[PDB]
This record gives structure tokens, C-alpha cells and sequence, in this order.
């Protein structure tokens, strides 16, 4: 049968991919059409060589990829990228999540950002977009959802055909509130009410409730994980987040609305100091809380430090 | 019937595009694919519901816009914006213009730079194309109206095929003489023979070529419009404008021709005086004339003189 | 019959282009459907009318052009550049090569750069790309091969099918030797024995293993050619040459690896001087042994000495 052969079929990459895939810092290279291959790599280690039917998987994902957009960072690397982070934290907790759980998180992952055009919810609603008048909020991502659940209706692109019904709304669940949570308006409360259940004793990962907010976390901390890579990746990376902001801030601009500083590209000597406060304010706190609740994702909170200490670097003109 | 079911229908915007829509200042935003259904919005409020079949303008529409090219400023965006500034223009002159030349003017504008590379008239003579031997004067706008000729003869593409012979024949030719004093060459004798028919007082709308050069004067200051903007409009598409020059300046040195100060990117510091030379010698020359002859268009002169006093502050140094 | 009409037919281009097509200096302008056509009015005048059927050649041509990227200098202008200075070499030299030479150089340089990435050999090699499991030396330029016979297998694409099979191995032989001497790394062992052999003068044209020397070497000088042009267009390709050299660059940076001066963008300022070293150990070695073996392929030796001297007044701050 098609699933026999496919059991016995092993996926390996390259020698290098092999070995640094499994570091939290991993970067997915400029090789495009290797991202494909890296994605069933990583599915198939962390769920198994059984979970999906290859060529449905394969034609799953180049129809998401043919649905990102050309922006400067909220593109198909990025959504790789994410994906890959998110296999290192399943992978280093292992024993925690179900074979749902794991497929889930994975595709919700490569889906998050579909169809991105490199703006803010913030934009879209002052600018009156069609978008923001259906979706009052987490406007973008009931938006990355929708087109996610699109892509599964289409013929042939069914993933997860072989789920019961009962499986299948489980995982459709799993894959909608990961993806909402990448909202980070929605972050503070969640990493806030986290925070207080960790040290109270409350958090108990068999309730539901505490699970959807721990997944919550697990998933700003995939899409912030640009400041978990070594340090000229993280640079790097910044240049395409800001190339981004800048955009929207010309946009806000000609809407007739001063842009915040983060946006505004006539402030450009703000962004070390930005930097600075974005990490205090965001990035460490979430790498914090997550190595408190999962102690194996330790390797990206002590990247996130590393490169906290390399931005002071900068502001010190050093 | 097809024309009835269309007779029910209201196309709408979103609210604040409903009411900025109308304002001469108006941007079209960063959302393309917004921008088919603001040309149609245009049409039904300036011409009617029943201008058209939604069906074939809708085709005709996405045909010229995949005849527009990824370049800096020449592109689809240009086409749209120059089509509200007619748009902005008629629905303020209403009583004055027929059924066709509405329909015309609005077609007119949105094929008015069709297949456009981002090179002037001067470069393809100087460089010998094909096109320059086919057109010897205004070259491109030529081959913009044979682009917009040879759409419409497409199979489902003649959004006029409901018009008579007769009307057809004056819809083309409406069109015709649109998109070629679009050739900025040809303006600046235009103008003045309307300046000294508007002083004399012999200047007639009922006069057909009086009418033609009063429509050619309109097409320029519709064509400009990016100087009637408010000020980070203006300031931020002069960059897309600059960068089409620039790149005819490099093509220029590669053929051995040292290319004027406006197209040379080495003196990046001479701009904000070419500035102010382009809108004495061109622009407030183009709105003051079409103010006199349309006084209902007086806000883009207003716009124009606002960003004439942001230029001569940048002089300053301020 | 069909040979028989193309017989009768001439390929015209306008009349500048077929003026300054002959001059070593030439540059194929920016209208990027007029380079097929250049294309085939070269392959008319050094090989005839009849080498190739005109439709094949015109369905290869586009097919070829849609397996170069869209990257800074190693795209389809690069190509279409490297075959013209091919062109111009053997207009030059025009009683030396045979009907086939002449048909596989043109091929082989319009070829030789297939499906490249931006990327060097080393680059790959380090990224541990499956290219360089495959290849272990002349990874891209094997690759680039490798592309060629995939086009040509493609049905109707086949250019050399009325060629004897003995003809068509002998063309797919210089074809394949020419592709991979553009590997720079190769070109320093063959300049230096062809010094040897030109200075003792056992160097012999009627020696097949001496013929396939110079033929590398022809195609060393014409991947090179930028340095040939005249001043304004040899600093303006030098742009999209270190465009990708600073993204190969940054790539190395994120694999952990310090780059090489040349590659990194940290360092601008060393570019003059760069370029002064490699004119002096690269491409002056190469155009003067050129013009030894080839005295009439002198102006690319000269133009290559007048950017050395341009390059020096750059470093003087002049
Ligand atoms: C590496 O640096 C960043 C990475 C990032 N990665 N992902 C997301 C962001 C980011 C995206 N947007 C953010 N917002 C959006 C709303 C905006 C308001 C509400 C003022 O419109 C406040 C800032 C914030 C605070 C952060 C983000 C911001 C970063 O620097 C500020
Ligand atoms: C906002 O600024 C401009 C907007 C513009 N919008 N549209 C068109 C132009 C523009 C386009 N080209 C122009 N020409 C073309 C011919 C050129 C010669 C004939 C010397 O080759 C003279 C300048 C001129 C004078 C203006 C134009 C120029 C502008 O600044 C000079
Ligand atoms: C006009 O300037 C150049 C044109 C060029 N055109 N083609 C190719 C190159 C070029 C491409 N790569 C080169 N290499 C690749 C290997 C690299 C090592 C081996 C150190 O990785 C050494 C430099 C070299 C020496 C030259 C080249 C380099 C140029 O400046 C250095
Ligand atoms: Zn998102
Ligand atoms: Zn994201
Ligand atoms: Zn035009
Ligand atoms: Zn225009
Ligand atoms: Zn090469
Ligand atoms: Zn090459």
C-alpha cells in the first residue's frame, strides 16, 4: 500500500542540516526550495513518518507557500523559520504533548502569517480596510486562520483526511488558538497570568485552560525567535523587521497620522535604544516565563540575553 | 435581464474611503487589490451603473493591469491615481461634460502609461528602439493608446461594444488625444494657447478644439498630481519619480551621454532646486491655467503652492 | 520548405545597434525583449542563416532565459553580455574556428551561468548544499552543464537535432569544457601554461588539448568583460557584482564564518583597492595573454588597462 512505502522510506538532509537542525539557534539558510525538504524533515522526526500521506503534505505546502506574500520579513522564511523553532521545543519536551498536539503546532506554525502584507492590525484599522470591519480584533490573524482552513479545503489538500471528525475539530482547535495567540497584544495578559499560576503552583498543564496559555507562550516566543539566533543572524533579521515598520510608518504618514518612533524612518538613531527597551519590555520576559514553565527552551533565553548585551554594545558606540 | 440585476446593485467602500474618496488629495492606499474596486466605485458615481457590464470592465480592468510593469512610478498604482484626480476633476465640473466623455477620460487615465519602462521619449530616440523608429513624435503615449487599442479587441474586452458606431468612434478618439497630451512636450504649448484664449475671452467649450486642448490640460494636471498631494504624500512618491530618472541617467552614461542634472543620481544634492524649478517653470503654470478655465479645481492649485513653500523650506535648510 | 524561407530571410537591428553590436565595448541596453533578438542576429552573422531552425532557436532562447534568477549581476543580462563579447571575439578571429566552435561557443556563453543563485563554489561547499555532495570541484559550473542538457532534452528544444550524432557529441564536448573553464578557480593554472606555451612556442592551435587552453581562456575573458566596458558602465556593473558578494557575505556571517574582505559589506572602503588587486593578479594576466595568442582581441586588453587607471584616480580620492 501507499502508507507501507512510505514507512519505509527514510528523509535525510545534508550532513550540516542533520547535526544544527536540532540547535535552537538553527538558521534555514537562502536556499528556498530546501525549505520544503527541511519542513518534512522536522515533521517527520517530531510526529512521524506516518503522520501525513507525503503528497498530499508536499502539495499542502507549496500551496502555503504560494500564499506569502513578497514582503521583507513576514514572508515564507519567516514562517519556516518559526516552524523550525517550534520543533526544538517539541523535541526538548518530548514527553509532553500528544501526536495532535505535535502535528498541530507544526502546520499552525508554517500558517501563521498567511497572506501578510507587512502591516500592523493598528494600520488596517485606521485605514478602514475590509479586513478590520469582519475581524474587531486579532484582525490579521482570524485572517492567517481563515486562510489556513481555505488551503485544507481545497482538493487534494486535506492533511488530516485520515482523523476522525472528532480528531480533526481538535486539531482545526489546536492550530486556531496557536494562531491567534501570535496576536502579541494578547501576549502581555497571557505571559502576566502565567507568571502568576508558575509561582502560585496553580499551573497544571493537564488542565485545558493552562495548556491553550502555555502553547500561547510557546508560540510568541517561535515568532519572536529572531532574537534567539547568534548575533549576526539577529542583526540581519532586524534590518527586515524594520524595513517593514518603516513601510507602515510612510503609510501612517500619508493617512495624515504621526507614526511612533518604531516606524518612523527619519528616526533610525532611536533604534538601538528601541532595541533596548523592546527586549527589557518583551523579549526577555517571554523567554523567562517559558524557561520557567519548560527548562529545556534554557538555549533561547540565554541568546536573548546575549544579544540584549549586544545591542547595550551598540548604544556604548562599542 | 443582465443590465437589470446590475441596476440594483450599490457598490460601496469602506467609510473613510467614501468620504476622502471625493477629496481632490485623496491616496489610494498600499492595498492593490483594493484598487480595482475603487476605479469601479469611480465610474458608477461619475457615469452610472449602467456605463458598463461589471463583467467585462472588471476583465478589462485586470488585463491592463497586467500590462502595467513593476517600476518605480510608471506602474499600475500611477494609472489608478491619475484616474481619481479625473474622477476628483469631473464629479466638481459636472454639468460640463457628457456621457462619453466621462466614460473616455476615467478609460483614458487608467491606460494613459500601458507597457511603460520607466525611460522617456528622449531615451528610446537616443537609444535607437523600435519604438522611436514606429513613433517619431510622442512615442511611448503612441504606444499607450495602440496598448489600450489592442485590449480592447481582446475576446471579452470591448467595454464600448454597446455603443453605437458612431459613439465608439468618439470614445477612441476622446482617448486618442488624452493619452497623447499625456507627452509633456506637447503641454507646454497647450497651455499657453489657453492662456491667451481664456485673457481675450475666446476660449469656448462648444468649440471642439477649444474643448480638446481644455480636456489635454486636464490630462497634464491629472498626470502631476502627485504635487497637489498633502506634503508626506508628495515628498514620499517624488522619491519613486527620482528613482525612475536616475535610472535613465545611469543608461544614459552607458551610451556615452552625460544626462541632464535631473536625471544625474551624482547630484542627489541639486533636487530640492530642481523642485523649485519644476514648479515654477511647470506646475503652478499647469493649476493656475486650469483654475482660471475650471474653478471648481482651485484645491490642487492650493496643494501645489503648499508644497512649493515645503521645497523652498527644505532650501533653507529648515 | 522551411530552411529554404529562413534562407531568404534577414535579421535587421535598429541602426545604431547593428553599428555598435561589432565594438568590443558594446552594452545590450535595458530592453530585455530586445536581447533575444541581439542574440540571434549574432548567431546569424558568425555562423549563417542556416546553422539553426529559427523556431527551435526562439523556443530554446526563452526557455533558457526562464532558468536564470532574478539576482544582481549572474542573471539573464549577464548571459546574453557574456555572448556578445564571444560574438565580437570571433568576429575577429573569424578564419580560426569551425562551423560547430562557432555554434557551441555562442550556446555555450548564453549557457554558462543556468539556475545561479548568487552564490560562489565555496559558499556552497560550506552550506553543505547537495550541489557540492554531487560536485565536489566546478560545483555551479557542473550544475550550469547539467541545466544545458535539460533544456535541450526538452521536447522541440533540441537546436543541434540536424547535426549527425558525431556532430552533436562534438558540440555537447566544447559546449561542456567551455561551461566549466568560467570556473575562476581553474582559469589561474590554464593563463599560466598557455604562458608557457605561447613564450616557448610549442603552443599549437591544430592541437586539440592546446585549442581547448585557449577556448578556456576565450571564456574566461568574456565572463570577465565587465572590466572591458567603457568607464561609466564598468562601475556600474561593478554595483550588482558586490551586491551579491555582500549577500554571499552576509550568509557566511550567519554560518558563524568571518568572510573574506571582498564579500564583506562592513567594508566599503576597500572596494577601490580591491578592485585594483584583482585587475593586477586577474584580469590584466587575462586579457594580455589573450591578446598574445589573439592579437585582434586587443581593445579588451586596452579598455581593461583604461578601468585599472580609472580605479587608481578612485583610490588617489580623484
Ligand atoms: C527585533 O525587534 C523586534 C522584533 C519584533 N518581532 N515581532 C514583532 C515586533 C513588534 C511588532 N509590533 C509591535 N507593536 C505593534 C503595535 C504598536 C502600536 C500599538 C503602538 O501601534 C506597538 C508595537 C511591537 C511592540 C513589536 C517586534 C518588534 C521588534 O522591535 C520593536
Ligand atoms: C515632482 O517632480 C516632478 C514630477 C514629474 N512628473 N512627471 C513628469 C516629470 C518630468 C518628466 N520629464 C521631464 N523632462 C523630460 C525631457 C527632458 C529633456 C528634454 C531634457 O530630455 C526634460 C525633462 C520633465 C521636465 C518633467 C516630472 C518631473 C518632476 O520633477 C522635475
Ligand atoms: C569587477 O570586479 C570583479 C569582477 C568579478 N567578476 N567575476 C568574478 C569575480 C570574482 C569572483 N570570485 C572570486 N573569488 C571566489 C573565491 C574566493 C575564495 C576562494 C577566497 O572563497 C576568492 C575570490 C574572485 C577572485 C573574483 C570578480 C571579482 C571582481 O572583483 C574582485
Ligand atoms: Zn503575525
Ligand atoms: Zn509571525
Ligand atoms: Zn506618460
Ligand atoms: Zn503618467
Ligand atoms: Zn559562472
Ligand atoms: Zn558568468
Amino acid at each position: 500500500t501507499s502508507e507501507e512505502w512510505q514507512g519505509l522510506m527514510q528523509f535525510t538532509l545534508p550532513v550540516r542540516l542533520c547535526k544544527e537542525i536540532e540547535l535552537f539557534h538553527f538558521d534555514i539558510g537562502p536556499f528556498e526550495n530546501m525549505w520544503p525538504g527541511i519542513f518534512v524533515y522536522m515533521v517527520h522526526r517530531s510526529c512521524g513518518t506516518s503522520c501525513f500521506e507525503l503528497e498530499k503534505l508536499c502539495r499542502f505546502i507549496m500551496s502555503v507557500k504560494k500564499n506569502y506574500r513578497r514582503v521583507p520579513y513576514h514572508n515564507w522564511k519567516h514562517a519556516v523559520t518559526v516552524a523550525h523553532c517550534m520543533y526544538a521545543i517539541l523535541q526538548n519536551n518530548h514527553t509532553l504533548f500528544t501526536d495532535l498536539e505535535r502535528k498541530g503546532l507544526l502546520i499552525a506554525c508554517l500558517c501563521h502569517d498567511l497572506d501578510h502584507r507587512g502591516f500592523s492590525n493598528s494600520y488596517l484599522q485606521k485605514f478602514d480596510h475590509p479586513l478590520a470591519a469582519l475581524y474587531s480584533t486579532s484582525t490579521m490573524e482570524q485572517h492567517h486562520f481563515s486562510q489556513t482552513v481555505s488551503i485544507l479545503q481545497l482538493e487534494g489538500h486535506n492533511i488530516f483526511s485520515t482523523l476522525s471528525s472528532s480528531e480533526y475539530e481538535q486539531v482545526l482547535e489546536i492550530i486556531r488558538k496557536a494562531i491567534i495567540a501570535t496576536d502579541l497584544a494578547l501576549y502581555f495578559g497571557n505571559r502576566k497570568q502565567l507568571e502568576e499560576m508558575y509561582q502560585t503552583g496553580s499551573l497544571n498543564l493537564n488542565n485545558q485552560s493552562h495548556r491553550d496559555r502555555v502553547i500561547g507562550l510557546m508560540m510568541t516566543a517561535c515568532d519572536l525567535c529572531s532574537v534567539t539566533k547568534l548575533w549576526p543572524v539577529t542583526k540581519l533579521t532586524a534590518n527586515d523587521i524594520y524595513a517593514e515598520f518603516w513601510a507602515e510608518g510612510d503609510e501612517m504618514k500619508k493617512l495624515g497620522i504621526q507614526p511612533i518612533p518604531m516606524m518612523d524612518r527619519d528616526k533610525k538613531d532611536e533604534v538601538p535604544q528601541g532595541q533596548l527597551g523592546f527586549y527589557n519590555a518583551v523579549a526577555i520576559p517571554c523567554y523567562t516565563t517559558l524557561t520557567q514553565i519548560l527548562p529545556p527552551t534554557e538555549p533561547l533565553l540565554k541568546a536573548c540575553r546575549d544579544n540584549l548585551s549586544q545591542w547595550e554594545k551598540v548604544i556604548r558606540g562599542e
